[PDB]
């Protein structure tokens, strides 16, 4: 009797009625009397991520107690709290002699009891209180799975996230708490709007607090808009803009100027990468049956790997890729495989576990994806790394997530990959499809998409790279102001020039640079050409003169 | 008693009888006790896996003592546990000194017990220990006493092995049978030996992670609390055991029954289900294996040898995934190995990998490292013609008898496995020069050790509808995230066979000739509009091609 | 104050009388004494393989002292053993090692030079660090602390040689182990410990031929106390026979049932049974092998003197080659012989010599160098053979492997002995090698004897002993071959309750289809499953045929039929 203050209770609220609202997981209930009323292995814990609503499960047990569904050793039970905020060692063994002279009838509940686990071992040791608590997986995992002391006397229990049918009944019965402050009204639109939009894209939080925070902020904004410079309740567009404002993945009903640019991808991304229909269809078809929201939701967005003779655009395509998206060429995340030509390599991008030098490092690929989890990832050259980074990106595929040293767990399934290689480099088709099939087992190849073929330049393909090489030195050379003036005999003679289909483009920027910029540098520090100057070009016989 | 704060009893709530009586198990108690009666090299340490009786030895040999029953050298000498969970950088060195004066002070013969030891051992326990004033008796895996006190430990030599593998069935049953009244009060409700022996049966075949003692107790357990709950049926039987191990699993209450007849009679279309025609073979097939499992047949012989070639994309493959699916519960179980780098006569050592020491070693071979773990699986065989005339010894080697040896020197185990070695053979004959070709080509008595050597036969020209039209009640399922359902109409599922077969890779393009032009042409549509989740999205064929 | 609470008195202790009396080794405790009676740098350290008494010494030094033998500056010094497991144990926080230390260091160096110190597996001495077993290297160089230490072999050369400036204070005492003479004086010495611990009487003939068997059988530890634990556990078996049991003395072949009550060799003094069984031989492994009457002999009577008492105890129980034509039933008289001393089938090791036709894939049954993939894995045949010290050795068919393998063997042979990958070395002292082979192939007996001498070399025939040959399934027996195929069937026909009535006729039909002259017996198990076990499968799943039924054959006109 001398608990009552510091710990609260729950069998005063129970009769007095105010309770948080409670729907479903009666199932789970029942699961928790019926492991509570055994012999051994009995007391179990609660296992999840933050916003199951567990505390809501042992409440809704407590309300269902109080009405009466029990066994017959369960006359109320008076399950209780023991309160965390009541924190030397003198004070607990007086608050524990109440639940020990008990008769298992003022059971208590340590809500998050992962780190309280010396004094509470021996007291368990008898089976005289139930210790049933509330914890998540990773705590389970690092702090109470090893010790085979305990694991006699806690059996797990796992719970569901996603409920959406019931989170708009959640909803319903929290809608009113957020009416008050926020003077506004967030309909029934609003309601099934929160529920089934931030579900599949904001996979970073979880539904029923991921989807409370998500109205909250939603209602903060309307009040905020509600003054001089901004609608007067919440409907499916406040909904969507916070969706967008978290994680930076784009998601909503449509932002009404991104439809166009996704139907007209194909044709956007040919003035930047040039040929490879196949391909470009291929990578096109890829995003946008993504974007609809037709794609499977355990997969990476877009996971699929090409090669072939070089000199063609297998770089350039991605960097294309990441251009398109995010407006930048820096928003890419790239490791080169190269390097990882050893086993051991492993942690360099997983980081090294707990007790050893580089701890706080972290990886290189799992912490760049843990945050802003949106970005392309650019596997360059993956036929180097050792054939057991293989063995990590074939957990990666149809799995979606993966663990570093610290027992963290990040997600993969808003983001993009790509891989590359240039196996055979001299077989036609056959040859180079027996050598993927070979090198890589055909368990890990089979999860993937198309594995793209690059097919190699041609005559009439080199005009418009030697245009957009052309452009691009004008680029460079336009803050000295000396803009280009050249010949469609010059722009011919170059295209023609450089074309041996061995290497690809490469020689034409070799060319490009020993011709022209040969000539203008040498100009350029002798005077008579300085600043804002136009300077043309002709075929000489031979040479180009200026 | 001065700090027995991380410490219980055995023998004063021995006193009591808090205990559970450990009936079974009688050797290792002698042998315990005649260990601990030694001059030198006493303190023994029991070995073996979790939850096997470890806790349950030393309790029966601490009542046996409160009883009396010893050697006088060893009566009236009382035990203690210790918990390590309790002491853990640093002050654990510190409580561990408090501990171990205590029991030197102690000035005696009370012995100890220390659960899990490897977490322990330093070298602060074996000075005290080299003197003989305390006897500790511990307990660990045997894996993890193999690491701990092997590399870092120096103290082998003054530490004594016991060996606790496992009970069996029928010891587990009379434990079982021993520990059933103490439920019988603690909910009460009754207890069936049939439900007993099947609870110890289905776990000890389907639980394939926890082990015996525990385990059997576990579900007991469980099944008596559930029924003491849904009185929300006065008895626990068979099926209400079953129900909670099908509960745990997954796989219902039907399938974990009789697995011979009601199982040896599904051979039926339950592969028809997957594979489409070929009933000959199918029936082949079952009759060879059923055949195979009676129990007249050499124990030393793959569980079935048999070949099939011929036409390809008729589902030769597809009846092979079928049928690991239905026999050992999961279809990515056969492993697939291509009999076409191996036209060189060195590469047969890939699919071994002979010396240690050289270039492939710890890769092993394509065969057996893929075999020596999962010994389930059902190999393929591509182009089995193309094969060196050396491999074919090696697959002699298999079904003449049910072992082979990798290069590590490892022996693998081919007693039941199945092997299927497809091909492509007989282009032009109908059933008579293929038959002579595959004569001809391969070993004539090579052959006799085979089983069945059926051919598939071609699919009907109508008999492809029933194909597209699995693949199409498989399609279905693709967009059930939107509920847009799918129209049907013979002139559009018979328009995919004349333009699909292409009759030299069968229907290996069906599935994507048909999933990117569907999925592909509507996928507009799915973002633009006309389409929502009622519309059987009417598709038809236009004058030359498919459009909606 | 300062070393009573991280340190003993085993002077006190041995004046308490509670101590082994040392017996023997007076020139290492001389070589103790005149190196710890020096001037400058007086610290010995007793190295030595584990388990030779590299402890014991100091306990005699003890002993010595206390009784007063010594010589006249080393009386009444009290040496102390030392400890720091106690002294790093509780320490968190900057510099808290470092006051103990050095009290017990200030503690040593007020007294007057009579502390001598004792630190046991002073390989313990380097850590501490984090400048710690390092500021107590000034001390050491000049004489203020004794310091008798003691470390195995490995641990000396991994912890101590790295550390070139530390190991110049210390002098080495190699403490070799002793011989059998030596180890029965020991064991005589302490008989009266065990003889009044346990209640019992031990006899020094069991004293004897504990310290003879304990050098013969267990080569993988040491004598002093490789032998007495013999002693030890025949004690406590004995003890635990006499108590809760409703001639009371340890006995000389007691100890041969300990040493093979683990190791699992047989070595004893033919207790009775066993003697029924060798005389029973020749006949008993009739039954799984009919005919070839001159090789059974001569295995029979390897295995005679080998258990009897009379063969060279270093040389293999026996290394046999025996050829002859093909199926005559070389690997099946091998396996039978397996099956015949241990009743196991799959006890025995056999490997596949037709595997070997390269050069290179000798490594499988030796190992690889130090430095390649390979290597903490062992050989193959080596980890096979160094536990179950016993099994029955097999080389099928060696005439594959081109003339290299055959020198590992030239030397497996004669001795017992092969050297894996770490250096170790492994004794095949009793086991049976067996090989088979193939030449000739209807040739005479000189006419194969041509084929070994010319495929061979003299340096391996001299090796191994007689060459058996193998003589020609005999027209009549093989009904009898027939019988022995029928009775495995039967055998294999056990969880159902059939029978079989097989007839005469049929058994006759059988023995005359499939024994062609060039292949002997071997084209006969495949006949009798394509004639019997598939004709009732199909006979069996379909009815018509039930359990208990005793099953009758016929002779019928065409193949065989029920
Ligand atoms: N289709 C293309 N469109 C635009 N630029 C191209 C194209 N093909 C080649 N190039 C240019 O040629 C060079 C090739 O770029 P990369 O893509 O990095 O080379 P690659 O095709 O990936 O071959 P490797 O294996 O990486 S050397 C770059 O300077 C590109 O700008
Ligand atoms: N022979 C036996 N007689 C009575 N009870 C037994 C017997 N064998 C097993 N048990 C019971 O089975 C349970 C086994 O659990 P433990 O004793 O913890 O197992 P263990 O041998 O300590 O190995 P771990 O640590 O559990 S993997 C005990 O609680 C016993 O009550
Ligand atoms: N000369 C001896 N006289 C009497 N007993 C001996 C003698 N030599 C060895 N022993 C006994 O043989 C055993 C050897 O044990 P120890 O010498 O203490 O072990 P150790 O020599 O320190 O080897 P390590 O490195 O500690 S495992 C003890 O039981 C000794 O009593
Ligand atoms: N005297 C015999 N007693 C029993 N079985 C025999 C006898 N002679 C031959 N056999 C049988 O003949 C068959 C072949 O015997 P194996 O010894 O295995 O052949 P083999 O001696 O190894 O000849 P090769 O050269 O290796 S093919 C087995 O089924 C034996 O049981
Ligand atoms: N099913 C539910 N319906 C309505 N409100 C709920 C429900 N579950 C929880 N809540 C309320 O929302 C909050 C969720 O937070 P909390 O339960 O602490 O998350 P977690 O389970 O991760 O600890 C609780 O404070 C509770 O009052
Ligand atoms: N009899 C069949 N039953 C079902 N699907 C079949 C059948 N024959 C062919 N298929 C289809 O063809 C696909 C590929 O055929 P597959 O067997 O992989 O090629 P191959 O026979 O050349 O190895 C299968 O995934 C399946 O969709």
């Amino acid at each position: 009797q001398a608990l009552q203050k510091y710990s609260t209770d729950l069998t005063a609220r129970a009769r007095e009625g105010k309770l948080d609202p409670v729907i479903g997981r009666d199932n789970e209930i029942r699961r928790v009397v019926q492991v509570l009323s055994r012999r051994t292995k009995n007391n179990p814990v609660l296992i999840g991520e933050p916003g199951v609503g567990k505390t809501a499960i042992v409440e809704g047990l407590a309300q269902r107690i109080v009405a009466g569904d029990v066994p017959e050793s369960l006359r109320d039970k008076t399950i209780v709290a023991l309160d965390l905020g009541s924190m030397f060692e003198e004070r607990l063994k007086a608050v524990l002699d109440d639940i020990k002279n008990s008769a298992g009838q003022i059971i208590t509940f340590i809500d998050e009891l992962h780190t309280i686990v010396n004094m509470i071992k021996p007291m368990l040791a008898r089976g005289e209180l139930r210790l049933v608590g509330a914890t998540t997986l990773d705590e389970y995992r690092k702090h109470i799975e090893k010790d085979a002391a305990l694991e006699r006397r806690f059996q797990q229990v796992y719970v569901g996230e996603p409920s959406v049918e019931d989170t708009i009944g959640i909803l319903r019965g929290l809608k009113d708490r957020y009416e008050v402050h926020h003077g506004v009204r967030i309909t029934d639109s609003a309601l099934v709007a929160a529920a089934t939009l931030s579900d599949r894209y904001i996979t970073a939080r979880f539904l029923p607090d991921k989807a409370i925070d998500l109205v909250d902020e939603a209602a903060s904004r309307l009040r905020m808009e509600i003054d001089s410079r901004p609608k007067e309740e919440v409907g499916p567009d406040d909904i969507a803009d916070v969706v967008s404002a978290w994680t930076g993945i784009p998601a909503g009903r449509l932002l009404e100027g991104e439809t166009a640019k996704l139907l007209r991808m194909e044709d956007e991304l040919g003035k930047r990468v040039i040929g490879q229909k196949a391909a470009v269809t291929a990578v096109s078809d890829a995003v946008r049956r993504s974007r609809a929201g037709v794609s499977d939701p355990n997969r990476p967005t877009g996971a699929f790997m090409f090669l072939g003779p070089t000199g063609v655009g297998k770089t350039e395509l991605a960097k294309a890729l990441a251009d398109f998206l995010f407006d930048d060429e820096r928003a890419m995340v790239r490791i080169d495989m190269s390097e990882y030509g050893e086993k051991h390599t492993v942690a360099r991008l997983i980081g090294a576990p707990p007790g050893y030098v580089g701890y706080e490092a972290g990886g290189q690929l799992t912490e760049a994806v843990r945050r802003r989890p949106y970005t392309v990832v650019l596997f360059d050259e993956i036929e180097k790394a050792h054939p057991d980074v293989f063995d990590v990106l074939l957990q990666v595929l149809d799995e979606g997530r993966l663990t570093d040293g610290h027992g963290r767990t990040v997600d993969f399934r808003n983001t993009i990959l790509i891989l590359t290689s240039n196996l055979g480099s001299g077989g036609s088709a056959e040859q180079v499809l027996a050598a993927v099939r070979a090198t890589f087992k055909p368990e890990f190849i089979n999860r993937l998409d198309d594995v793209l073929i690059f097919e190699g330049l041609n005559p009439e393909e080199l005009v418009r790279i030697v245009d957009i090489q052309l452009a691009q030195l004008g680029k460079r050379l336009a803050q000295r102001r000396l803009q280009l003036q050249v010949s469609l005999p010059a722009k011919r003679w170059l295209a023609q020039r450089g074309f041996d289909p061995v290497y690809g483009a490469r020689p034409l920027r070799r060319l490009v640079q020993q011709a022209i910029g040969d000539q203008l540098a040498k100009m350029l520090l002798a005077g008579q050409v300085h600043d804002g100057d136009t300077v043309p070009v002709n075929v000489s016989p031979d040479a180009d003169s200026l």
